[PDB]
């Protein structure tokens, strides 16, 4: 909708400035590094709570290549990468892997060093990690 889920349960780290909440568990593997991957989600300002993306709004799932990601979206690939299919999941993400320092101008208006909070919802990544 526009709120960002209550998910009480404790995170799981991915990186020092990455962690996660599972709200749905996905079925299949985890992708691999350089897999492209088709998500919906929605971002929020940390410490405004102000919605910025929301790509189920726009009616618009975007196309993550995972090692070509853009900056602004390494922390978002960070947790992407540790999904399964179909998995719903909150992202914490520190501003260093951000907007960082200086934030952004507008479209999106991203306060300097601003951490972020992603409900990002994975359609599907056509590379996966096969034993």
């Amino acid at each position: 909708g526009n709120v960002p889920p209550k998910v009480d349960s404790e995170a799981e780290v991915l990186d020092e400035k990455v962690s996660k909440q599972i709200i749905k568990e996905g079925h299949g593997s985890k992708p691999s590094k350089y897999s492209t991957c088709f998500l919906h989600y929605r971002a929020w300002t940390k410490n405004s709570q102000h919605k910025f993306e929301d790509t189920w709004h726009e009616q618009q799932p975007i196309e993550l290549v995972l090692g070509k990601e853009k900056k602004e979206l390494a922390g978002l690939a960070i947790g992407v990468a540790s999904m399964k299919s179909g998995e719903r999941a909150l992202v914490h993400v520190g501003w260093e892997l951000a907007y960082g320092k200086e934030g952004n101008f507008s479209f999106p208006n991203v306060p300097p060093m601003a951490d972020l909070l992603y409900e990002v919802e994975v359609i599907g990544f056509d590379e996966t990690k096969e034993g």
